[PDB]
């Protein structure tokens, strides 16, 4: 900051606090912020009288918020809720002085995924963070879009100092699958459409965070029948055919091996090739989804969704298929 | 009786009554009354004025109920339906004088299971046994509860006429199972109460009757919630691992055979081990069970139980999981 705005310092702010990102920052006031800040004392920069950052707190005290240098997904339900406890935080700024103060004293002591992810959401989202640009993330967590060989060619220049470009290869056994329309999924672009369309408009949204995405339902329906479709295509120009729909009663006909490694955590498990589904503990039972899928398609075909009352809400008009789609992502 | 009353009496009367029971009673009132009695002449010791007596006669009549000697399951439409015929005429007394009449004059032509089923529900529910304690089923009717050797044992003690006690045994090849938590499972004192825990709350029970059993359903939910808790537990101090929830579209994974006999029957049948469910003629569909699986576990997650109008009765509250218990027994 200039105890406030500029953008050239917004946006500075930003990359310092992405940069070398598994490690301890090396920015120093970054550090002594990180160290002297204390986001409980002028609940005032909050408009929330901080009861965010109270819940953060709260949360580091018992020291029950997930290690830092260790995994993340954000289909994980407690990863999740503590990575977006950070959103609200930053989320209830008034300024960059509360933000900057936050992301340096969490980012030094929340682990790096809920971390990168809150830094995201928060500045796409939040009011604050106009004059932004977010590096990408390829750049700025490689392990998730690039190979596992070239990690390992990295990891020698380092180890030896030596530098250099490694040139990256696609998949399985090209000339042997279907690691032919591979180009289309494994580019770093659609990978970063992909999260990015996902931060833009969340499933965990509340309106209490601020605003109400608007046909977020629709915007999902659409979304993904245009990957669909896109993808179809490609399979078309490879002398493929169409993609087979998925079923739970069936096998998983055709399993690849990503070859890929997360940075603290080991490589991507792989699937078999014609594997039959299991029931994954703690998730969720494989004919949990056999009855999902039966009650969607009985409000897709009765011509209601019905709530919690048992009140039959129409859907057979045009906010149709967004309710339908606030059901089923 | 004393034309009435004792308990000591009330008492004997019951002892004499389940005595030798595969056999026409010995004790000279019981069967002078067993020959003499008519159910149907001063319908006024009735409170029905007799419309139960009238029924059994009817059917004893025709003779359509089932026979003596021959077996008997509670599970039985008929039989039971038969069973419980004479629960309602011992229901309906005014005093010994109509009971033991009727469990006299009954004992000796309805077959022994309706009867010793119905003498016990009776004694337990009705206004007019209150003095008793009953003789435990064990000793009463000891095809259920002992083995096939000690059993055997016995019929040759008998056949020869020489006396003397067998030790039993336990089930399967101890050490080869699970015939390991056994001593849980085949102990005549639980074997006791899961019989009783039914008899005091019976699935059969009508408000007719005369007064309303007050919680069963969660009295249901809760029983047997610690029959499985109490095994899961024994199975851990056997090293074993808690069980298995069983499905209909699995194998029976783990089978076992009883070496158990009836006593006029034949030796109960015994189960293979990795053995495919089959849709069983008579009882219900394999996929009956899968769509009432369904439609149960839609009220679960619905909020509400539908009943026949289509009214939906709610069950998020309080009363909840006793209307479950109606609809899962
Ligand atoms: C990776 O593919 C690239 C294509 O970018 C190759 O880099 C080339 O190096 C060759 C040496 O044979 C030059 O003739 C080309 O001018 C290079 N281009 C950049 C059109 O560097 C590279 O050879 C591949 N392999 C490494 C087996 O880097
Ligand atoms: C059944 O087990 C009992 C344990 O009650 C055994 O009865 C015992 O008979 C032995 C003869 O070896 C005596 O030493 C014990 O005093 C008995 N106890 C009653 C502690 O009788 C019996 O041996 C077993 N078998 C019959 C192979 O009855
Ligand atoms: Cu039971």
């Amino acid at each position: 900051d200039a105890l406030g705005t500029g953008n050239a310092q917004k946006q500075q702010d930003i990359n310092h606090l992405l940069d070398k990102i598994y490690e301890p920052t090396k920015y120093p006031d970054l550090k002594d912020i990180a160290e002297n800040f204390n986001p409980l004392g002028d609940t005032s920069i909050y408009n929330d009288h901080g009861a965010a950052v109270e819940t953060l707190m709260k949360e580091l005290n018992d020291h029950r918020l997930l290690e830092q240098r260790h995994w993340y997904s954000l289909f994980n339900t407690r990863q999740r809720k503590e990575a977006l406890m950070l959103f609200a935080v930053l989320n209830q700024c008034k300024e960059w002085y509360c933000f900057r103060s936050n992301a340096a004293y969490f980012r030094e002591r929340m682990n790096e995924g809920e971390f990168v992810y809150a830094l995201y959401v928060s500045v796409i989202h939040s009011k604050l963070g106009d004059g932004i640009v977010l590096p990408p993330l390829y750049q700025i967590t490689p392990h998730m879009f690039t190979n596992s060989e070239v990690i390992d060619k990295a990891y020698s220049a380092k180890m030896t100092q030596k530098p250099g470009t490694f040139n990256v290869s696609f998949t399985g056994t090209k000339k042997n699958r279907e690691q032919r329309v591979a180009y289309f999924g494994e580019d770093i672009g659609m990978n970063i459409h992909h999260v990015t369309w996902h931060m833009d408009f969340p499933f965990w949204w509340e309106d209490s965070y601020g605003y109400h995405l608007d046909r977020k339902g629709e915007l999902f329906f659409w979304v993904h029948h245009q990957l669909t479709a896109r993808f179809d295509f490609e399979r078309l120009s490879n002398w493929l055919d169409p993609v087979d729909e998925l079923h739970w009663d069936r096998i998983i006909r055709e399993g690849f091996a990503p070859l890929t490694s997360y940075k603290y955590g080991g490589e991507f498990p792989v699937r078999p090739d014609n594997i039959h589904f299991e029931d994954v503990d703690g998730v969720a039972h494989v004919h949990d989804l056999e009855i999902t899928e039966s009650r969607i398609h009985e409000a897709i075909d009765h011509g209601y969704i019905t709530d919690s009352d048992g009140h039959t809400i129409d859907i057979r008009q045009p906010k149709g298929i967004e309710l339908l789609g606030d059901i089923i992502e």
